[PDB]
């Protein structure tokens, strides 16, 4: 576990970060995709073998000893936004027991479902927050990931309201 458990917001590419594990935001039949996962995809191919799992789950795929945690929200254009929410929520939950299972003391997560998944929506506070019920109980160091500038001033914020 980390010395004194946090959490912080990047505005980078997630490909490139600094901790133990990465999460991948999925699609769920393991395919290249676009934005997170292709980037995810170029970095760590080698995490793809056997990476199809169903939505609202995370498998996780070692590339080297480097573990990828392949997370699966729910496209929103497909789901209703009562049975997204719960398949969104239920991604995070998965991801805090691989977090937990793999023993790593810090991970980089971008918000599920908030890119092409979101069926249109901001759904930052909504992400943030399944990501928040779920990572709360670990005491992993974890690292978010966004690419626009608003989205990180948000995503500091509301980590900071919490401190
Ligand atoms: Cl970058
Ligand atoms: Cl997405
Ligand atoms: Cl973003």
């Amino acid at each position: 576990g980390a010395m004194a458990p946090s959490y912080r917001v990047k505005r980078m590419d997630i490909a490139k970060n600094d901790e133990e594990c990465v999460v991948n935001a999925a699609n769920p039949r393991g395919l290249p995709g676009d934005g997170v996962c292709k980037a995810v995809y170029k970095k760590w191919p080698e995490s793809f073998k056997n990476s199809a799992t169903p939505v609202g789950t995370a498998k996780t795929v070692m590339c080297g000893t480097y573990p990828v945690i392949h997370a699966v929200g729910p496209n929103f254009s497909n789901y209703t936004e009562s049975e997204g929410d719960r398949e969104l929520a239920a991604a995070y939950r998965e991801v805090a027991k691989e977090v937990t299972r793999l023993g790593v003391n810090s991970v980089a997560i971008p918000l599920l479902s908030t890119g092409v998944y979101s069926g249109g929506k901001d759904r930052l506070t909504q992400s943030l927050n399944h990501l928040f019920t779920a990572m709360d109980s670990t005491d992993a160091d974890v690292v978010i990931y966004c690419r626009d500038k608003e989205w990180e001033k948000k995503i500091s914020e509301a980590i900071q309201m919490r401190t």
